[PDB]
């Protein structure tokens, strides 16, 4: 077991840099992060920010979640994200990501109170 705070932190947090450096950050990061471990998680989101910012997001603004809920939040500021999508050709265990870098704001699930699921970035 990993607990769902705990599973967020490990899935979008990286407080460690800035930005992504380079087009192989996903590649990179997805792996060091566990998630491609026994299959490669599709589509995956890092947070350029502290800990203390991404958890404060949760007393943010409060917006519905993309399955109906009610329990998101958005950032009121953009942040530095990095996307990260599987690519086309990208076959388990040989997992492959294509790494976008931005600033957007945020959009996670909070519980408890804490994020618990990344929704979105806009």
């Amino acid at each position: 077991k990993e607990t769902a705070a705990a599973k967020f932190e490990r899935q979008h947090m990286d407080s460690s840099t800035s930005a992504a450096s380079s087009s192989n950050y996903c590649n990179q990061m997805m792996k060091s992060r566990n998630l491609t471990k026994d299959r490669c998680k599709p589509v995956n989101t890092f947070v350029h920010e502290s800990l203390a910012d991404v958890q404060a997001v949760c007393s943010q603004k409060n917006v519905a979640c993309k399955n109906g809920q009610t329990n998101c939040y958005q950032s009121y500021s953009t942040m530095s994200i990095t996307d990260c999508r599987e690519t086309g050709s990208s076959k388990y265990p040989n997992c492959a990501y294509k790494t976008t870098q931005a600033n957007k704001h945020i959009i996670v699930a909070c519980e408890g109170y804490v994020p618990v699921a990344f929704d979105a970035s806009v």
